[PDB]
């Protein structure tokens, strides 16, 4: 009597290669060997690592510099900012072909939670690394000992801003974002001339635009400008539980020039929309982690390293491998399109080591909930019950009519939810969620029957958090967590549903 909504796909916005999100971003400062005359900016190395304390290769250009009688200055922005971090490693006392340093930018927990209301205004710094150019046609400087430390300006190895003397030089960054319009502009300025110029459209907690240059005439001599060609390829994203800072960075089209930036906004009264679920059930502690996401629930981030959950069935295995070491997932479902969920567990031996359920998605905007109307939603879930050391397992399949289901009666008027989570073949629900709806999210309690759930279990009011998710608000998904003893009797559950349209 009901089939699921037709539904438009979720839009695939293809990148470029220089525009995939990550926690951070380095870049060797380009030294030309022998006798090599220019060497472009490489491409930016990826960061997946969650110290903030830890400077990118810096053991690397420390074992350089140190035998070599050089000394390492490092600007990390640490100072000052809470969740991220910009800024340069390099030798101060650098000559020659040996490594000069590293040029980058790092940020940790994305955020999942946006601010609401006027545009804000997040103020920092940004540095750079140039190419390296000895042709003596482009017209480099030599000796601006009153500028720079640094006699040769971006001959032999390139232009550091740690190079630059504070008398002379103090690159900050301001930047305007509103996140309503999804949109951001800024500008990067030395001392009070403006430098560049920033665009950017803002997705999931990522962003993707523009760098133009003020100066766009590159001069020579003394009078060389560094900052004279554009960037098509700035891409950053805001870190914090709630946008309170923001990173990035944006490599010059020509390559001269590699650039890095973060900036935190003051404002005081702060009002957030959730934009992005992201969750970890561990199935042994019963406790609950957040995973690393940008905006995209169908990319599964662990360890830094990138697993797509996406497949060509209703339930795909994916499997990858990180530091430590195999990891394999279980995802749902085909006709989700703005959530993911399912299993995750670590393939040591037949053995499972880390067990654990997962629930990524992407919050339906505030103002794109429905205020009237009543639905119904079809979907399936991922469990598992244990009361001591015996278990029952509940794992999502498309049996609609007898399978692992859950269905949810949705009154968007009202603001009321309710659900039916069933076992395989079973006519009673094993579980029945009472929530009350708020915004693009909801959140209630989970009960067991009156009479107990056998693997006997039984139990009430535990904690349900959920959320709806898309344009049209027609998937939601949601998840519930409990323990008791700590810990005999233990419960982790995750489900998804999609809206229903009649016959
Ligand atoms: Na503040």
């Amino acid at each position: 009597e009901y089939k699921d909504v037709e539904t438009d796909k979720k839009v695939k916005e293809q990148l470029g290669e220089l525009m995939e999100p990550a926690l951070g971003y380095v870049v060797k400062v380009p030294v030309s060997q022998s006798g090599v005359k220019r060497t472009e900016i490489s491409n930016p190395e990826a960061i997946t690592d969650e110290d903030l304390n830890k400077i990118p290769n810096y053991e690397i250009i420390k074992g350089v510099a140190y035998p070599n009688y050089g000394e390492l200055v490092d600007k990390t922005a640490a100072e000052t900012m809470k969740y991220v971090r910009s800024g340069y490693v390099i030798d101060v006392y650098h000559s020659g072909t040996r490594d000069k340093g590293y040029v980058f930018y790092k940020g940790i927990t994305p955020s999942k939670e946006l601010p609401q209301g006027p545009a804000l205004t997040y103020q920092g710094e940004w540095d750079f690394t140039s190419d390296a150019n000895l042709n003596n046609e482009e017209g480099r400087p030599t000796a601006l000992n009153d500028d720079y430390y640094t006699t040769a300006i971006g001959k032999r190895a390139g232009l550091v801003s740690g190079d630059a003397k504070p008398s002379k030089h103090k690159y900050t960054s301001q930047f305007k974002v509103d996140f309503a319009t999804k949109k951001m502009t800024g500008k990067l300025s030395d001392k009070e001339k403006t430098i560049y110029t920033v665009n950017a459209d803002i997705r999931g907690n990522r962003f993707t635009g523009s760098a133009t240059a003020s100066d766009k005439d590159k001069g020579k001599g003394a009078s060389y400008n560094f900052f004279s060609v554009d960037s098509q390829s700035l891409e950053g994203g805001f870190y914090g539980p709630k946008a309170e800072e923001m990173a990035g960075k944006f490599v010059a089209d020509d390559k001269s020039l590699f650039a890095v930036f973060s900036a935190k906004h003051n404002a005081s009264n702060v009002n957030t929309v959730r934009i992005i679920d992201a969750s970890k059930i561990d199935l042994t502690n019963f406790s609950i982690s957040e995973l690393t996401n940008f905006g995209d629930a169908s990319v599964l981030i662990i360890d830094g390293k990138k697993m797509e959950l996406a497949g060509s069935e209703f339930t795909n295995k994916h499997t990858i491998d990180i530091n430590g070491k195999k990891m394999v997932a279980v995802a749902c479902c085909s006709n989700l399109e703005y959530m993911k969920f399912g299993q995750l567990w670590q393939q040591t031996e037949k053995q499972v080591k880390d067990n654990s359920l997962f629930l990524q998605g992407e919050r339906t905007a505030t103002d794109k909930m429905p205020k009237d109307g009543n639905y119904k939603y079809i979907g399936t879930w991922d469990a598992q019950v244990s009361k001591e050391n015996n278990y029952w397992v509940a794992t999502a399949d498309d049996d609609r009519k007898a399978g692992y289901r859950t269905e949810f009666d949705v009154d968007f008027g009202s603001k009321n939810l309710s659900g039916k989570l069933f076992d395989k073949n079973g006519v009673n629900p094993v579980f029945t969620v009472n929530a009350k709806i708020d915004g693009n999210g909801f959140t209630g309690e989970a009960k067991t029957s009156d009479a107990g759930f056998v693997l006997n279990v039984k139990f009430s009011d535990v904690a349900v958090s959920g959320g709806f998710y898309g344009p049209t608000a027609a998937e939601l998904g949601g998840q519930f967590r409990y323990q008791s003893d700590n810990g005999s009797v233990g419960v982790g559950a995750v489900f998804g549903a999609k809206q229903q349209v009649k016959k």
